[PDB]
DNA sequence: GACATGATGCC
DNA sequence: GGCATTCATGTC
DNA sequence: GACATGATGCC
DNA sequence: GGCATTCATGTC
């Protein structure tokens, strides 16, 4: 139906794998050729499925009924989460090799800042197939169902994890922490002092959340990355990374990485996806 | 050329009208038949471009090139302007008479909540016409201007604005305090303070807003309006409704307006834009 | 066992009976010719008594053996409780008439400014005699007795009230947030927050108890009366003072007041207990 | 004139030894057999004058006809100046060995909390001489000389201090930053934001005092040592005390140290005074 | 990983 | 010594 | 109109 | 009495 245009190269198996390894179970349906997902838009609803033309360079975009009267949100929000306005050839030509392997390599957004905020946290620590886990249990039991598509469940909304109960969401297997921290998050949606839109002062914006319970400057880093999209932004304590530059403490690692400004974010994506990368035998 | 859907009837005249008048020079261009203005989504720009069709209940959107790479946020932020997702079927059904002269009525959104701020505060006190040049003032000395259509000129961007001298802006016609406040306004917009899209608690959101220097109840209730495009706001404060409601205080006005929620913005329209209106005995 | 003299006149049988209507049961005793109760500085314990020699212009105080490693700060507390600085003269002087009725008239202040501040918040609404009522059962409630003197019970200290259970504290006979107030002072206290001499700027001092939970404009002036003994102090939204000043809003009153500079305290304890005082319309 | 008592022993040769080091011009006057300074409580000013009677183990204190009105409190703030609450037996007992060889160790308080503040500002980073001097230079520009004995002058009132200027204060010999400290110190005590007396939660009162600018943990702690005669802080961070404890961090120091509780405050003088001292090698 | 705590230089 | 910043620890 | 100040009910 | 909210009122 509605379609979208984004510019080649496009890694799309590279794109839809990464977002299948964190897929959400009965949220998200991830396959070979087109990503599906429950969404709401205030009291709107209903599903979006994208499905890609690689001959075309087209994005095609179809939603349920329920969607429909704020279609173009919708399409602004796909368009964040896949990235098409990514200019691939001016990305790579500033990060020479650290790329070159996969030029169609594009930052993972997301559909809803709130949820990314979320799933930023329940990341925190555990496994990504792990995180998965968790946050479904966390849909399943605070997310509404679509009465329209049954299959499907809405990511919980802010107001239904702001009355959730810490213990209801420890006994999920988060610490109470972790669980406070969600609520939190959500209050701060309700009272909009979390960004749902990536802010003009990035870092200044990334501090005011690390004073935040529950989040970290690794949970705002990749935050900024994800429910942001924000493209010039490295992860120095990230797991991976440690493990991707041994032997360097977090300060080399950003006064390293700083040499890919103002695209970090996409050479933290190449660094992390390029099997063995160790940094440059200099 | 892209294209949206809108459900019938829907007052192209009025709204167009309510536009044209606030219009600002080298940013925005009204004519009977189309609207179209300059547009920034970050560091992509452009010129967008819309036409109403009434015959297929349809409005045609053109892009600048400049904007493709971010035509959905584009097409998201026209939505939003004109107020696609109204069913107004269901608005009136709820207002009943109040509605039933213009039932093609729609809340006159914005293109970007920060931008609407400004011109929340740059229309304190002052006539529309007065306001639309003083704020032409302002995108004429902080705007940048696009090369691929110089006629054109983008709103100043909150960092633009953020480190401006107030004095500098005092220079175009506006109190100190008043060049102080879009100063403000302008910070909270670099560190994710305001709030770029409706809050789950608009309420609180707007309590919180009005701590903001420069803006009181007014401005607040306005910003929640255009801004947010909240759905259920009433301005008992503001200057023609209390002629609209004589006599009647800010608290009295409040609760008059009760009787219209969850629609309270709309009735808004309905009662500023019909002259002569007045409450009744009951 | 212990004198400190006094200037005269002083109107001990007033000074007494305030102390008595006030007088908390098993803390303190009052009588025709002595005053008593329980003291406690630090881990310091014991019973003070206070023996006014009117003939001498001598108050004759008693301590416990338990005080006696702390006889000087006894002393100095005792003193602050009888405004035994006080000099008739130079406040009857400035004040003319107003005291002509009872020179003897001294400023009764406390003898810990943290039981004073419990007292004065406790002193919120009721009558004196239900005040002393709702005091008394904290104190035994959370009061330290005395092995030497099994009669007489410590006043609680910030130690057990910071953890005391508001809903302990309700069930008293005090709604929910008055006891939350109390916490709060006594936490205040706890962390040096709450001065225990008077200030520098008394104005200062109170404008920031204000921002304490519980405490408003009055309560926070009967603290520094009574509590740092501030001596300009007026309490123009005080109760039986509105009725002194018929038809007055506490500024009228207020810039009446002003006349007194700086012996206000004084003042407002005369036209107090002065029945018949009235303004001069004029 | 008046007495106060002391429990033995007291080595007063050490006590007035070590007031003597610190002992600031035109303020105080310290001498083999008796200590002299002025002092102001509100609008009462004189010299106070204490002389111990090793006989019959008491203190005599004679004050000049200015301070006679609150003659008490003059005691009080000498018994806490000179420690007399202390029992010997009891801190000696605990302290064992530390205290052995000169149990009249006693803790040298202060006369008020603020000067002594001022005094832990001012002895920053100097020698104790050249602090006194400093202070001095202090005292004569914004103090209150005496009329009753010219050669005296009243350390200077937080009023005064609030209000100098801080380059004045840097001429006197400091720099910008010591010097706005005091102008801040000054501040929190005009509202009563400065303890001036030993707090509940003496842990929680020393973690906001360092929120203050210009002042650290080691001031903090010197300042809860003095200024409110706390018995169980302890100094890791002193230059003298790393020496005794030679190859200790802070922390390793503060927990060897904790053996010494709740008398940290004594131990930490006996230590102070004794040159070879070390920790046990065990 | 969040978070509190413990271990160079500058001015 | 206060103060800023960057490792390095160590529970949970 | 924002924004100080003063001057009715619900706890 | 604390306290949040409301109706004038004067100012910039």
């Amino acid at each position: 139906m509605y379609t979208l245009n984004w510019q080649p190269p496009y890694d799309w198996s590279w794109m839809l794998g990464f977002l299948a390894a964190r897929a959400v179970s009965s949220v998200e349906t991830v396959a070979d050729s087109y990503y599906a997902r429950s969404l709401a838009v205030g009291e709107y609803r209903g599903v979006v499925t994208a499905i890609p033309d690689i001959a075309r360079h087209t994005l095609h975009i179809n939603l349920s009924a329920g969607l429909e009267p704020v279609a173009a949100e919708c399409l602004a929000k796909m368009s964040r989460l896949f990235d098409l306005q990514c200019n691939p050839q001016i990305v790579n030509g500033a990060l020479g090799r650290l790329g070159a392997a996969r030029p169609g390599l594009r930052l993972p957004g997301c559909v809803d800042a709130f949820e990314q905020g979320v799933r930023a946290i329940l990341g925190q620590l555990v496994s990504v197939a792990m995180a998965a886990k968790l946050t479904a249990r966390v849909a399943q039991l605070y997310g509404e169902r679509l009465d329209d598509f049954p299959e499907y469940i809405c990511f919980p909304t802010p107001q239904r994890l702001a009355a959730a109960d810490p213990q209801a969401l420890k006994a999920l297997g988060m610490p109470l922490k972790r669980a406070e921290a969600l609520i939190h998050l959500a209050n701060a949606a309700l009272e909009g002092t979390l960004p749902m839109t990536i802010p003009g002062d990035v870092e200044q914006a990334m501090k005011t959340l690390q004073t935040f319970p529950g989040i970290g400057r690794w949970t705002a880093n990749y935050f900024a990355l994800r429910g942001w999209q924000a493209k010039d932004v490295f992860l120095p304590d990230d797991y991976l990374i440690k493990q991707r530059f041994p032997g360097m403490t977090p300060a080399q690692i950003r006064r390293y990485a700083e040499r890919w400004k103002p695209w970090r974010s996409y050479a933290l994506l190449h660094i992390w996806y390029t099997e063995g990368w160790q940094p440059d035998e200099a």
